[PDB]
RNA sequence: UGCCCGGUGCCGGAAGGUCAAGGGGAGGGGUGCAAGCCCCGAACCGAAGCCCCGGUGAACGGCGGCCGUAACUAUAACGGU
């Protein structure tokens, strides 16, 4: 049960896939799930961010919520 | 038909260590008035065997443990001791 959980997190797609793209050339920190791309990289690729997981989490209310 | 000759066996080894009878007789003892007679007795010389030095497995025999490490977990080619 260890395995399959993981297997399926983890994606073997870890070429290019799931969640986030960060651009060092010009800093757009994107999350493919919404849309929402920001420069904050330098906020959050040296730094916190429990602010910009907000929508990932908001999105994912009204996700489940208005269905 | 692999690897191990440290132990055992067998094989080789005029060195060395130990080694019995025998040789040797520094020195000591018994007795006799005595010449003498008799008895212990160190050094040193003195084999095989053993020690030792090597060889030998289709001679007797013996051919490990622990720990970590790789693209999901597993496993561990790899490392450490
Ligand atoms: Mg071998
Ligand atoms: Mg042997
Ligand atoms: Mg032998
Ligand atoms: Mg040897
Ligand atoms: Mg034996
Ligand atoms: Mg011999
Ligand atoms: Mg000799
Ligand atoms: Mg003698
Ligand atoms: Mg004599
Ligand atoms: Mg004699
Ligand atoms: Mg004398
Ligand atoms: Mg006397
Ligand atoms: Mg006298
Ligand atoms: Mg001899
Ligand atoms: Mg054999
Ligand atoms: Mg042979
Ligand atoms: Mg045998
Ligand atoms: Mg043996
Ligand atoms: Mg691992």
């Amino acid at each position: 049960a260890e395995a399959s959980t993981r297997r399926n997190l983890l994606g073997s797609g870890d070429r290019s896939d799931r969640n986030r793209t960060y651009n060092f050339p010009q800093g757009r920190v994107t999350d493919h799930r919404i849309n929402l791309t920001l420069y904050r990289l330098d906020e959050v690729m040296e730094g916190k961010l429990d602010m910009l997981i907000e929508p990932i989490i908001q999105e994912h209310q009204a996700d489940q919520l208005a269905a």
